This record gives structure tokens, C-alpha cells and sequence, in this order.
């Protein structure tokens, strides 16, 4: 409803993931190992404050705690073939302050979304055992 | 405004064309490597042409027909003799794709568009298209 929405980047594998826009994302935790296994997004939508849970159970946290006046500027990653998957095997942000990753251990493709203007305001993609396929919605 | 990228190098200089209304067409001038870009657009009731880059290569329009419109653009960039150029460049809209063009592979990006439109573009130039980016709408 005047998204945009740019990915996702990855494979076809796994079920579809969306979480929509947000007014605040507070706080995103890439688990990895290897590869990317999965996305915490803890973001408040109308009020409310969820978090979601995508991709799946494996890996180690990362968390990404957003200050105040701080906001998702750049996403990049490596996805490729993880034993039979293509997945997300590589996987970083970057925000106004600082740079944060990349995560997980498997070369591939590799992807990159420098933003010049605007911001990460939520996300979608593709999710099984792993992350499949990471995509991002954009605002001003 | 929402401004992803540019890809590509530091060399060259800046050229922003800003959105526009409607892209009317992209001209993609390669050879070896991207050498160059022609964007027609409209822009507020006139129609304009902008040129990025340089004078070399062939060139192979994407003419934009009704409710066509630019979601996809991906390439790669590499060092090419001593310059770091766009070196692939392709484009595709919601009908079809287009190229890449371009011999000399690098470094890829990628930007699919799941929803929303390239309204325009903005990067870096020389006599090859150092980099390109783009403007999104919704
Ligand atoms: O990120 C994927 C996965 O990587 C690591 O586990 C490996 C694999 O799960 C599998 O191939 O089994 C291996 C045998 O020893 C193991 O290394 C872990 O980091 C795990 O947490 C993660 O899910
Ligand atoms: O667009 C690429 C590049 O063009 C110009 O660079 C020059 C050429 O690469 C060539 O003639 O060799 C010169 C010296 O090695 C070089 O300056 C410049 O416009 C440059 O800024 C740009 O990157
Ligand atoms: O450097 C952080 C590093 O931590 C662990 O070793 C794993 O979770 C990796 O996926 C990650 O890259
Ligand atoms: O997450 C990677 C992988 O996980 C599981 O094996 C299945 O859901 C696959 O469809 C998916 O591609
Ligand atoms: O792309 C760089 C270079 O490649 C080829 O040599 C030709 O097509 C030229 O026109 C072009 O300038
Ligand atoms: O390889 C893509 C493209 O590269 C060059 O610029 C030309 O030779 C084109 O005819 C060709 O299609
Ligand atoms: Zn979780
Ligand atoms: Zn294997
Ligand atoms: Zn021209």
C-alpha cells in the first residue's frame, strides 16, 4: 500500500515470510552458524510490540540492539548452496553509527544494498531450516 | 526519497538525475564494459535526455511500453585496466528481461524490486559508467 519492497535475495526453498512495515524496529538477532539460520525482529506495529521469528531454530544469536535516532541503512550477505539449500550464507547490517557482521561461515553470491536515502522498516523472504531468501522494506 | 546505491567505484564524476515521472527509455552503451547510459524520462511535463558516462560501445535500448515499468536491475563491477567500472549491466521490467550487457565480469549486485519502480538514477562517470544506483517509488 505504498511499499516497496526489494529482494528477496536467496533461494526458492523454505516458506514465505512477511512481516510487513513497522514504526520501530527496536531490536533484529541473526542466528548463525555456518549459515543463517534465522531473524528475530522485535518491532512496535500500531502500538503494539511483537517479535517474530523467522527461518529456523539453529545457530548462535546476534542481536542488533537500535538506539534512539538509529536506523537500518545497509544490508549485505553471501547466499549459495549449503549442503542441497541455497541459502543465506552470509548476512550483515549496517546502521547510521555503525557496521554490524557479516554472519555465518558459507561463500556464495554475494548481494549488497547500500541505502544513500532511507531505511530498513521491516522485512520478508523465504524461510525452512535455514534463511532461505532475506528481503527488506524500505521508507524515507 | 529512497536512494539504493550506487555500485560500482570511486572514480569519475557524481551525476544524479534525479526521479522522474515515467522512464521512457534506457540506452545501455557496452562493450568490454558498461561505457555508458541515455535515460529519456518526463519530468513535470516536459520530456528530457540525460547522458552517464562515455562515448564508446554499442548501445541496446529498453524502450518502456504502457504500464511498463523498471523493477529489476543487477550487474557486476570490477577493476578494468586500472578503473573500477560497472562491467555488466542489466535491467528487467514486469513484461521481460533485458541483457546483461557487458563482457567483463566482477563483483555482482542485485536489485530485485518485489514492489515498486526505478524512477530514475544517479552514480558516477567517466568515459565508463563507474557506478550506477537508483531512485525507488512506490
Ligand atoms: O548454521 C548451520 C548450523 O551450523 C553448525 O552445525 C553443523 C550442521 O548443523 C550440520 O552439518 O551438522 C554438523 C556436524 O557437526 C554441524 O557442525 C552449528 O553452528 C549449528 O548451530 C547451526 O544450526
Ligand atoms: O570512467 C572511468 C575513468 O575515466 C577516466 O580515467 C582515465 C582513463 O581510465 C584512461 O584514459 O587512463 C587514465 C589514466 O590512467 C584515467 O585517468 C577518468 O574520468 C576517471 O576518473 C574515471 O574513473
Ligand atoms: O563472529 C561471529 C560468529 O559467531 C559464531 O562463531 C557463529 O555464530 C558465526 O556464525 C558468527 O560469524
Ligand atoms: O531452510 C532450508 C530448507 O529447510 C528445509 O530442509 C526445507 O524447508 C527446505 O524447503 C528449505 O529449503
Ligand atoms: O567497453 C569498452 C570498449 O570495449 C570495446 O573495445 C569497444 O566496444 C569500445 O567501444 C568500448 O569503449
Ligand atoms: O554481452 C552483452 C553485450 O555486450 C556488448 O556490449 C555487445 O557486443 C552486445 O552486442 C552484447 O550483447
Ligand atoms: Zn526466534
Ligand atoms: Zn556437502
Ligand atoms: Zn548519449
Amino acid at each position: 500500500n505504498g511499499a516497496i519492497k526489494v529482494g528477496a535475495w536467496g533461494g526458492n526453498g523454505g516458506s514465505a515470510f512477511d512481516m510487513g512495515p513497522a514504526y520501530r524496529i527496536i531490536s533484529v538477532k541473526i542466528f548463525s552458524g555456518d549459515v543463517v539460520d534465522a531473524v528475530d525482529v522485535t518491532f512496535t506495529y500500531y502500538g503494539k510490540t511483537e517479535t517474530r521469528h523467522f527461518g529456523g531454530s539453529g545457530g548462535t544469536p546476534h542481536e542488533i540492539v537500535l538506539q534512539e535516532g538509529e536506523y537500518l541503512v545497509g544490508m549485505k550477505g553471501e547466499f549459495g548452496n549449503y549442503h542441497g539449500v541455497v541459502v543465506v550464507g552470509k548476512l550483515g547490517f549496517s546502521t547510521n553509527k555503525k557496521s554490524y557482521g557479516p554472519f555465518g561461515n558459507t561463500g556464495g553470491t554475494p548481494f549488497s544494498l547500500p541505502i544513500a536515502a532511507g531505511k530498513i522498516s521491516g522485512f520478508f523472504g523465504r524461510g525452512g531450516d535455514f534463511i532461505d531468501a532475506i528481503g527488506v522494506y524500505l521508507e524515507p
